[PDB]
């Protein structure tokens, strides 16, 4: 069925086509490079939901003044650790990638350093920053909000972002790289289902009314579980007000923007980067203890104990060598946009 | 063999076996106050049970009874902290209290701390820098109970992390430990158990399956990187008497009025969600920190429950 069709392609295809479409609306080359590379990582390592489906969404809001096509964002230090960042509507890539390389320039002289980002557009896959910061040999930590999604545990409306936390270690050769929905499932997952006319499994979660579905177009108006129950709950809503509070972006229920292009992008994100240089541990010790974990005793012995961060680069190895399948209804879409 | 006892007889018997060791006062408070907290709000594992402990730890100097530890400002806003052996609380406040200094200039700091004894219920550090309208954010590391997700060899500390948020009237005070449940199990010999003895030799599941092992995982090494303590496997010196304390602590403060957004807001928005639709209308959505000062309140009026073996013990030490 054509809904349910898959295309398979070669990743420099998709990028390229995905580089023209952002060029044609004004964006400069190395800046559509980027937003398109956040966009094929996320399909090579196996996070369609935050992949190219993306992409006709972006493209709408510049081409409606709502995305600012040049932008790379404006930033002030309010202290000396502290970068507040208006994204004056900029594609999100741009935005914290500039805000990484402002705020790094500091970190010789403070340790740590935080950036706190308002005004700027969706950042896809938090990994990509997490995991730059750490190839730079620091520790990173990325947090972006969104709409309201979410329902608190014991609750069944949704008024908390999907709100990812993503981590960035330092170690020998692949660094450690955490990156995690506070939602047991990411609403981009959900559309994908309802694209496809396929259900969701029970508990993922609730109708507008609260009560429990399985109908991914219900799911879609209704709420999604906190990750973990009172613990991913307690996680969600912390960064949920963390963001607000720094970023002084909007909380969950007055965020629009990301899946609409209709509304101003006014959801925030947070980047914390510490030298772990100024600390007193040794990041080659860090090495040795994560070889320890990935040979200690599995539950079973075909799956070996997994480093955050060992799937993902496993996924994206053979992705780039079979290429990148995506759905047909979305190449088309994409395709008619190129022409 | 249970009993019931008013807070400050409880609180006054704590200080005066801190105090009989050497400890000044505020000091001897400050460790009472962990303890104390930690009972009225539900948690025994981290209130008087630790207390034996501590007094022999102090007895045997694998814990120092006057110092705070000692601070270098490696950064503009990271200090590196040798606890020097000092109590957990009173080497914790006094980084809270030198971190703090800088924040007006900085907007951000963080202490990194080895060396110093368990810190107890980091729900309490969290709660003092809300309550001074900071946003504090708290981890500790400790002993390997913890095994990976699809692993079955403990090698993880239970490293809890607190998040305290000020939110104009109760601060937002989250306080989670990444593995399932306090010392669900498995070993010596990695198989599934049901067996409380067993899996006390055995190793704690991470909560929330991956994901919660990644958060675990990354404070074991946030931790170890930042401040210089050791990983879990060789981590003492917590749960025993006779080696020094090695696991790590890490303090980040964030002065909020740095920020572009606004406290106030944050308490309407946290109103909104306890007035939000429950799944059971006779349990409304909770804020964390809510169940904790509920159950403190009650605490606090009908006095605090601990076993008699424990007190007799304590009082005989007190003599």
């Amino acid at each position: 069925l054509y809904f349910q069709s898959m295309m398979r392609l070669p990743p420099a295809r998709l990028r390229n086509l995905s580089v023209a479409l952002l060029e044609k609306r004004g964006v400069p080359a190395d800046s559509a490079r980027l937003q398109a590379n956040l966009l094929l990582e996320a399909e090579l390592r196996g996070l369609p939901s935050h992949g190219l489906q993306r992409l006709p969404l972006l493209l709408s809001r510049l081409d409606k003044g709502l995305a600012n096509p040049t932008t790379r964002g404006n930033g002030t230090w309010r202290r000396a650790s502290f970068l507040s960042v208006d994204g004056e509507r900029g594609l999100g890539p741009v935005v914290m990638m500039d805000a990484m390389r402002v705020t790094r320039r500091i970190l010789k002289e403070t340790g740590l350093a935080i950036a706190a980002i308002r005004n700027a557009n969706h950042m896809g896959m938090l990994a990509y920053y997490a995991e730059a910061a750490a190839r730079d040999g620091l520790i990173g930590i990325v947090m972006s909000t969104s709409e309201a999604l979410v329902h608190p545990f014991g609750g069944t409306q949704a008024l908390i972002g999907t709100n990812p936390v993503a981590i960035g270690i330092p170690a020998a050769g692949h660094p450690f790289v955490l990156d995690l929905a506070t939602s047991i499932v990411s609403m981009g997952k959900i559309n994908n289902h309802a694209m496809r006319g396929l259900a969701i499994p029970p508990g993922w979660a609730v109708d507008r009314d609260g009560r429990a579905t399985t109908d991914p177009h219900a799911a879609q108006a209704g709420a999604i579980a906190p990750f973990g129950d009172a613990k991913g709950y307690g996680l969600g809503l912390a960064i949920e007000l963390l963001v607000a509070a720094l970023a002084g972006s909007n909380l969950a229920p007055d965020v629009n923007g990301t899946l609409d292009d209709i509304h101003p992008a006014n959801k925030g994100d947070l980047l914390i980067l510490i030298d772990p240089s100024a600390g007193a541990g040794s990041i080659p010790a860090l090495a040795a203890y994560l070889d320890r974990l990935r040979l200690s005793r599995p539950l079973d012995p075909t799956q070996p104990v997994a480093i955050p961060g060992d799937g993902a680069r496993a996924r994206r190895a053979a992705a780039a060598k079979t290429g990148i399948e995506l759905p047909q209804p979305l190449f088309d879409h994409l395709t008619a946009l190129e022409a």
